[PDB]
C-alpha cells in the first residue's frame, strides 16, 4: 500500500505531465497521495496562471464577511457578520492597516503559534466565495475555469444526464482569516490555487480517519451536535493542532505559498488560515473514484448548511433515500 502513514505529498510535474489534468490526478493517487487528504502541486517553471496581477483592484467583494469567534483559543466557533461592499483595492488597504496587518514574526512556525494563541481576540474580514476566475483564457494547463464538470463526470460514469453547472470561486484573505473544519459538498475533491500574496496554512485529517475527527467534534461542540447529525457541514467549528494531538486525532499540516496548487481528496477534512493579504481560486471536481464517496456522504438536513443549485441532482441521483429529507432542509 502506497503512503501508509498518510503523509502530505508534494509533486513537481514537468510541463509535459501538466497537460493532462485527469491523468496526473490519477498518477498522484497511484503514489498514495489521497491517503493524506491533501497534496501540494508545484507547477513547472514554464507555466503561469496569467501575465500580471496589476489590474485586479476593481473586482468587487459584494459581501465581505467579518469572522467573529466564540469559545476558547483552541476550540471555538465563528460566525460570519456581513459588511458593506468594497473593491479588492479597498480590501487590500484594509488588510494592510494597523488593525488587521500580519504582526512581526520569525518564521511560519512563530506565526502559527501567534494564530492559535490570539485568533479568537480579533475579527478579521474575509472576501470569500466570489464567483469568477483569474486564469488567463489562454492558459491551457490547470486552468480552474476549464476543468471537466462534475455533471459530465456523473454522466460519463453512471449514464444519467443532469442539470447544473460547476464554476470557480475567488477568495480574498487577510491575517487570521479562517476556514473551518470541513469536507467538500458531497465529499468532492477540491483544487485551490494561491494566485498572489501571503501564504495559507492547512491542516488535514486522512480520509480513513475522518470519523475520529467527527467523534471529537461531537464531544467538543455538544449543543451543535444535538442540533444536527452533520454539523461540520455548517463550516463554523475550529479545533487547534494542540487539541487534536491531546485527543490522538491523526492529522498533518502544510503551508501553501503563492504559485502553488493544493488538492483536497474525497472525505479529507481540512481547516486553515491566511497569513496576510492574499487571493486564492478554488473549485470542486470529481473523478471515477469519487462516485462511491458521493453515495456515502453525510448530509445536513437541519437548514443551516444551505448550498448551491447543483447539489440537488447529486443527492437526487446518488442518494435517493435521503433526497426528500435533505430537500426539506433546503426549503
Ligand atoms: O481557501 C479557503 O478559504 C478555503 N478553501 C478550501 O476549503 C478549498 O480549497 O477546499
Ligand atoms: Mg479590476
Ligand atoms: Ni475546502
Ligand atoms: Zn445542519
Amino acid at each position: 500500500a502506497q503512503n501508509p502513514n498518510c503523509n502530505i505529498m508534494i509533486f513537481h510535474p514537468t510541463k509535459e505531465e501538466f497537460n493532462d489534468f485527469d491523468k496526473y490526478i490519477a498518477y498522484m493517487e497511484s503514489q498514495g497521495a489521497h491517503r493524506a487528504g491533501l497534496a501540494k502541486i508545484i507547477p513547472p517553471k514554464e507555466w503561469k496562471a496569467r501575465e500580471t496581477y496589476d489590474n485586479i483592484s476593481e473586482i468587487l467583494i459584494a459581501t465581505p464577511l467579518q469572522q467573529v469567534a466564540s469559545g476558547r483559543a483552541g476550540v471555538f466557533t465563528q460566525y460570519h457578520k456581513k459588511k458593506k461592499a468594497m473593491t479588492v483595492g479597498e480590501y487590500r488597504h484594509l488588510a494592510n492597516s494597523k488593525k488587521y496587518q500580519t504582526p512581526p514574526h520569525q518564521n511560519f512556525e512563530d506565526l502559527e503559534r501567534k494564530y492559535w494563541k490570539n485568533r479568537i481576540y480579533n475579527s478579521p474580514i474575509y472576501g470569500a466565495d466570489i464567483s469568477g476566475s483569474l486564469f488567463d483564457e489562454n492558459t491551457k494547463q490547470w486552468n480552474l475555469g476549464h476543468l471537466g464538470t462534475i455533471q459530465d463526470l456523473l454522466e460519463k460514469e453512471c449514464g444519467v444526464v443532469i442539470e447544473g453547472v460547476n464554476t470557480p470561486y475567488l477568495y480574498f484573505g487577510m491575517w487570521k482569516t479562517t476556514f473551518a473544519w470541513h469536507t467538500e459538498d458531497m465529499d468532492l475533491y477540491s483544487i485551490n490555487y494561491l494566485h498572489l500574496g501571503e501564504p495559507k496554512t492547512w491542516y488535514v485529517v486522512p480520509p480513513e480517519h475522518g470519523q475520529r475527527l467527527e467523534r471529537l467534534a461531537r464531544e467538543l461542540f455538544p449543543g451543535s451536535s444535538r442540533g444536527c447529525g452533520a454539523f461540520l457541514r455548517h463550516k463554523v467549528a475550529l479545533i487547534s493542532p494542540t487539541v487534536l494531538k491531546e485527543n490522538g486525532i491523526p492529522f498533518n499540516r502544510i503551508t501553501q505559498e503563492a504559485g502553488e496548487f493544493m488538492v483536497t481528496f474525497p472525505y479529507g477534512y481540512h481547516a486553515g488560515f491566511n497569513h496576510g493579504f492574499n487571493c486564492a481560486e478554488a473549485i470542486n471536481f470529481a473523478t471515477p473514484r469519487w462516485i462511491d464517496y458521493g453515495k456515502m456522504a453525510s448530509q445536513c438536513s437541519c437548514g443551516e448548511a444551505r448550498v448551491t443549485f447543483s447539489m440537488d441532482a447529486f443527492v437526487r441521483i446518488l442518494q435517493p433515500e435521503r433526497y426528500d429529507l435533505w430537500k426539506r432542509g433546503q426549503d
